[PDB]
């Protein structure tokens, strides 16, 4: 309702909508499908505090979630695989972001 308000909102905002489209970015690589992690992402949404949850499971067994993109033959990971597994990183750092603004929004 004030000026300095609508400005840290408009700040906020953005930062939210700039991580969700590198989430969609990133779980299009990793996973083959943008909108992979949807539940897991409403549910951070609606309690930040998942996240810590979430996010080991994607570092420790991604395909917890789903079969990652690409395929492995016999222990042969296609380049495909390659870079899904390359990008899971980036994935996690961009849902901590995203849940930090989240976070900060509320207050």
């Amino acid at each position: 309702l004030s000026y300095n308000e609508f400005i840290r909102k408009v700040v906020s905002d953005h930062s939210i909508q700039e991580q969700e489209k590198e989430i969609r970015r990133l779980s299009q690589i990793v996973f083959g499908n943008q909108n992979q992690l949807a539940n897991q992402l409403s549910q951070i949404h609606e309690n930040p505090s998942f996240t810590k949850i979430i996010s080991n499971t994607l570092t420790n067994s991604p395909e917890s979630f789903a079969k990652l993109a690409g395929s492995k033959t016999f222990g042969i990971k296609n380049s495909k695989r390659k870079q899904a597994e390359k990008n899971i990183s980036k994935l996690v750092e961009a849902i901590h972001k995203y849940a930090d603004a989240v976070e900060n929004s509320m207050g």
